[PDB]
Protein backbone atom coordinates (compact mmCIF):
# COMPACT_ATOMS: atom_id res chain seq x y z
CA UNK A 1 0.00 0.00 0.00
CA UNK A 2 0.97 3.80 0.20
CA UNK A 3 3.38 4.45 2.75
CA UNK A 4 3.07 6.84 5.92
CA UNK A 5 5.70 8.90 4.16
CA UNK A 6 4.52 8.90 0.96
CA UNK A 7 0.40 9.76 2.95
CA UNK A 8 1.77 12.70 4.20
CA UNK A 9 3.62 14.36 1.02
CA UNK A 10 0.36 13.51 -0.62
CA UNK A 11 -1.75 15.09 2.07
CA UNK A 12 0.58 17.86 3.04
CA UNK A 13 3.10 19.03 0.68
CA UNK A 14 2.54 21.58 -2.08
CA UNK A 15 6.06 23.06 -2.68
CA UNK A 16 5.17 23.60 -5.75
CA UNK A 17 3.41 27.30 -5.17
CA UNK A 18 4.80 29.54 -2.30
CA UNK A 19 1.07 30.54 -1.09
CA UNK A 20 -2.41 30.01 -1.75
CA UNK A 21 -3.42 32.53 -3.97
CA UNK A 22 -7.35 32.19 -4.63
CA UNK A 23 -10.06 31.34 -2.20
CA UNK A 24 -10.85 28.24 -4.54
CA UNK A 25 -7.03 26.80 -3.38
CA UNK A 26 -7.98 24.53 -1.01
CA UNK A 27 -11.45 23.33 -2.85
CA UNK A 28 -9.04 22.13 -5.60
CA UNK A 29 -6.38 20.79 -3.64
CA UNK A 30 -8.15 18.90 -1.61
CA UNK A 31 -10.57 17.27 -4.30
CA UNK A 32 -6.71 16.96 -6.49
CA UNK A 33 -4.99 15.17 -3.74
CA UNK A 34 -8.22 12.71 -3.11
CA UNK A 35 -8.53 13.60 0.29
CA UNK A 36 -12.45 13.95 -0.42
CA UNK A 37 -12.73 10.27 -2.02
CA UNK A 38 -14.40 8.77 0.94
CA UNK A 39 -15.60 10.86 2.80
CA UNK A 40 -15.20 14.91 3.52
CA UNK A 41 -12.19 15.36 5.50
CA UNK A 42 -12.63 18.58 7.59
CA UNK A 43 -9.72 19.94 7.91
CA UNK A 44 -6.37 20.31 6.38
CA UNK A 45 -2.95 21.96 6.48
CA UNK A 46 -0.87 22.36 3.31
CA UNK A 47 2.92 23.30 3.63
CA UNK A 48 4.37 25.39 0.99
CA UNK A 49 8.23 24.09 1.42
CA UNK A 50 11.00 22.02 -0.15
CA UNK A 51 10.33 18.49 0.96
CA UNK A 52 14.03 18.57 1.91
CA UNK A 53 12.86 21.42 4.98
CA UNK A 54 9.76 19.38 6.16
CA UNK A 55 12.17 16.52 6.74
CA UNK A 56 14.39 18.00 8.59
CA UNK A 57 12.01 19.34 11.01
CA UNK A 58 12.25 15.64 12.05
CA UNK A 59 15.97 16.82 13.76
CA UNK A 60 14.90 20.16 15.21
CA UNK A 61 12.87 20.70 18.77
CA UNK A 62 11.53 17.26 20.14
CA UNK A 63 7.63 18.42 21.92
CA UNK A 64 4.88 16.18 23.10
CA UNK A 65 2.19 15.80 20.55
CA UNK A 66 -1.45 16.56 21.01
CA UNK A 67 -2.46 13.33 21.96
CA UNK A 68 0.81 13.20 24.30
CA UNK A 69 2.75 11.39 21.86
CA UNK A 70 6.71 12.17 22.31
CA UNK A 71 7.76 11.95 18.78
CA UNK A 72 6.63 15.04 17.53
CA UNK A 73 9.13 17.58 16.55
CA UNK A 74 8.66 21.44 16.16
CA UNK A 75 10.22 23.41 13.29
CA UNK A 76 12.52 26.31 14.78
CA UNK A 77 11.63 28.57 11.29
CA UNK A 78 7.93 29.62 10.64
CA UNK A 79 6.75 28.35 7.38
CA UNK A 80 4.07 28.99 4.80
CA UNK A 81 1.09 27.28 5.36
CA UNK A 82 -2.38 26.91 4.27
CA UNK A 83 -5.26 25.95 6.16
CA UNK A 84 -8.13 24.73 4.52
CA UNK A 85 -11.82 23.86 6.84
CA UNK A 86 -14.87 22.99 5.67
CA UNK A 87 -17.79 25.56 4.95
CA UNK A 88 -21.13 25.16 6.23
CA UNK A 89 -22.20 24.59 2.77
CA UNK A 90 -19.89 21.66 1.86
CA UNK A 91 -21.99 18.34 1.40
CA UNK A 92 -20.41 15.20 0.18
CA UNK A 93 -19.30 14.46 -2.35
CA UNK A 94 -19.16 18.50 -3.47
CA UNK A 95 -16.92 18.85 -0.35
CA UNK A 96 -16.21 22.93 0.36
CA UNK A 97 -13.50 24.90 2.00
CA UNK A 98 -12.11 27.68 3.43
CA UNK A 99 -8.80 28.69 2.88
CA UNK A 100 -6.15 30.37 5.19
CA UNK A 101 -2.80 31.45 4.63
CA UNK A 102 -0.26 31.99 7.39
CA UNK A 103 3.29 31.39 8.50
CA UNK A 104 3.63 29.47 11.68
CA UNK A 105 5.96 26.91 13.03
CA UNK A 106 4.92 23.13 12.23
CA UNK A 107 4.27 19.64 14.60
CA UNK A 108 5.11 16.77 12.76
CA UNK A 109 4.97 13.31 14.36
CA UNK A 110 8.22 11.19 12.88
CA UNK A 111 8.91 7.79 12.42
CA UNK A 112 11.19 5.10 10.55
CA UNK A 113 14.86 5.04 9.45
CA UNK A 114 15.25 7.81 7.25
CA UNK A 115 13.50 9.25 10.06
CA UNK A 116 10.35 11.28 8.26
CA UNK A 117 7.33 13.21 9.21
CA UNK A 118 4.21 10.45 9.02
CA UNK A 119 1.32 13.15 10.70
CA UNK A 120 0.92 16.56 10.86
CA UNK A 121 0.07 17.48 14.61
CA UNK A 122 -0.37 21.08 14.26
CA UNK A 123 0.77 24.61 13.52
CA UNK A 124 1.40 27.33 16.12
Amino acid sequence: KETAAAKFERQHMDSSTSAASSSNYCNQMMKSRNLTKDRCKPVNTFVHESLADVQAVCSQKNVACKNGQTNCYQSYSTMSITDCRETGSSKYPNCAYKTTQANKHIIVACEGNPYVPVHFDASV
